[PDB]
């Protein structure tokens, strides 16, 4: 029941995009007190997936962010409990993706369960065409609101045929027990796809992430 230097995490996503119907399931490994972690993914039901896997990888665990020593860290205060959250990303070109999240802590792993749905993506956009090439590094501002802790950026997908393509995303995080709010601060992140079989249904990403004060 405590966070260790090293944690595993198993991860089950159940997923519509564009009426897409898939499921995936994942085990996870890092260093949560060092922001960097290591996930494979497998498609486990309907794949292969139509559309990139570019709008999933950001959906595989905060408790594995290096916060600085003087700010709260409401993720790591969560646990054992755990926490949960809420994301809606607005793509530029009208595709929604909106996720929700639980994560708790048993048997000495984190389990995160995840529910996600994309709509209105362009048939012959970036997303359902695989035109897009992972995400830039992105600097995600966190803000105390309402008793919740709130993230907010807007992160760029590399195209490739040389452009980008935009995105809003807006998560509100709650802790399932009362924990201190820190004031607002920023968290810094690199999310890579290190390896992936010819059809993406076998998976692996790695993220490094680290808190800064603003």
């Amino acid at each position: 029941a405590i966070i260790k230097e090293f944690m595993r995490f198993k991860v089950h996503m159940e997923g519509s995009v564009n009426g897409h119907v898939f499921e995936i399931e994942g085990e996870g490994e890092g260093r949560p007190y060092e922001g960097t972690q290591t996930a494979k993914l497998k498609v486990t039901k309907g794949g292969p997936l139509p559309f990139t896997w570019d709008i999933l990888s950001p959906q595989f665990s905060n408790a594995y962010v290096k916060h600085p020593a003087d700010i709260p860290d409401y993720f790591k205060l969560s646990f054992p409990e755990g926490f949960k959250w809420e994301r809606v990303m607005k793509f530029e070109d009208g595709g929604v993706v909106t996720v929700t999240q639980d994560s708790s802590l048993q048997d000495g792993e984190f389990i995160y369960k995840v529910k996600l749905r994309g709509t209105n993506f362009p048939s012959d956009g970036p997303v359902m065409q695989k035109k897009t090439m992972g995400w830039e590094a992105l600097s995600e501002r966190m803000y105390p609101e309402d008793g919740a802790l709130k993230g907010e950026v807007k992160p760029r997908v590399k195209l490739k045929d040389g452009g980008h393509y935009d995105a809003e995303v807006k998560t509100t995080y709650k802790a399932k027990k009362p924990v201190q709010l820190p004031g607002a601060y920023n968290v810094n992140r690199k999310l890579d796809i290190t390896s992936h079989n010819e059809d993406y249904t076998i998976v692996e990403q790695y993220e490094r992430a680290e808190g800064r004060h603003s």
